[PDB]
């Protein structure tokens, strides 16, 4: 079996291998990268997924989030508290004040240090989920605007039409930025390119141990486990790298910079954190591979999960068991 000790991969394809990103997907899974639930892909010299970021600070997140957090340093959730409109251009600003600006820092380990001593104290402001694209129509090979849909993968695996779309969104980030503890819709994977700013660290628990992170999740957040089966659907709950280490549950760690991608895998949990100001855009998508996890994915039903139109299809296709409760916490 390849990388059984599930460490995360690093990727660096030629411009040739570039062409054919379902084939390049496959050949990484060949080697074992899935089984670390994250793999970092370096593009190809030659490439560029646009010509300048110089043009973009008129782009608007008309829902700038502020995330409060609860709890102590090494075990908090986050709520998500809504902001006035802002451009672009406005909120890199906003990153850069004395108010949220990156501290000073020795190197990414010190900075990790920092994250985890201070976060609490601090609510940041991110956007979020901005349907979007900044790669270049020219740019053909990971474009993540052009990748082919997860409705047109289950259509050609299990014959099914369905109705549905599948396109990119955008983030910006700042210091301390925070993404929760959690897997994909439907345990899809996800591609995540870093367009620009400062860099983004990531956790990730193996798939195939994603559910002692679900244990000891339950353990941590008693409350909210007992109001839904599936509350890191909610992807409000952060466990830092120590409690993680005290209590056993297999893990890494990566840091992500401008210029290169991410892939998580099914069913692979993760988190993490931006280190100032950035900008990310990520798509979710499907292999043969994933239906299998598709088809067994937890989901919430309490009504806290709330997502895209797209997913019912998959419910009612992959789970129809589980459709009717399901749909019913989206209504
Ligand atoms: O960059 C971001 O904010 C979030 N992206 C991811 O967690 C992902 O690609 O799965
Ligand atoms: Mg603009
Ligand atoms: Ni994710
Ligand atoms: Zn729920």
């Amino acid at each position: 079996a390849q990388n059984p000790n599930c460490n995360i991969m690093i990727f660096h394809p030629t411009k040739e291998e570039f062409n054919d990103f379902d084939k390049y997907i496959a050949y990484m899974e060949s080697q074992g990268a899935h089984r670390a639930g994250l793999a970092k892909i370096i593009p190809p010299k030659e490439w560029k997924a646009r010509e300048t970021y110089d043009n973009i600070s008129e782009i608007l997140i008309a829902t700038p989030l502020q995330q409060v957090a609860s709890g102590r340093a090494g075990v908090f959730t986050q709520y998500h508290k809504k902001k006035k409109a802002m451009t672009v251009g406005e909120y890199r600003h906003l990153a850069n004040s004395k108010k949220y600006q990156t501290p000073p820092h020795q190197n990414f380990e010190d900075l990790e240090r920092k994250y985890w001593k201070n976060r609490i104290y601090n609510s940041p402001i991110y956007g979020a989920d901005i349907s979007g694209s900044l790669f270049d129509e020219n740019t053909k090979q990971w474009n993540l605007g052009h990748l082919g849909t997860i409705q047109d993968l289950l259509e050609k695996e299990c014959g099914v039409v369905i109705e549905g779309v599948n396109t990119p969104y955008l983030y910006f980030g700042m210091w301390k930025t925070t993404f929760a503890w959690h897997t994909e819709d439907m345990d899809l994977y996800s591609i995540n390119y870093l367009h620009l700013g400062e860099p983004k660290t990531w956790y990730v628990v193996p798939p195939e141990h994603g559910q002692r992170l679900e244990r000891l999740a339950r353990e941590l957040f008693p409350g909210s486990s007992r109001g839904c089966g599936a509350f890191l659907r909610h992807k409000v709950a952060l466990i830092s790298p120590t409690v993680l280490k005290e209590n056993g549950i297999p893990f890494n760690r990566i840091t992500q910079e401008a210029g290169e991608f991410m892939v998580t895998f099914p069913y692979g949990y993760h988190a993490g954190f931006n280190h100032g100001f950035n900008c990310a855009e990520a798509i979710n998508f499907a292999t043969p591979r994933w239906i299998d996890y598709g088809k067994m994915a937890s989901q919430c039903s309490c009504g806290e999960a709330r997502v895209t139109f797209s997913m019912d299809a998959f419910v009612r296709i992959l789970q129809p068991e589980r459709y009717d409760l399901w749909k019913r916490g989206q209504d």
